[PDB]
C-alpha cells in the first residue's frame, strides 16, 4: 500500500 505517513503508514 502507498503510505502517505512517515510515522504511520496509511494506504492512500
Amino acid at each position: 500500500s502507498t503510505c502517505c505517513g512517515y510515522r504511520m503508514c496509511v494506504p492512500c
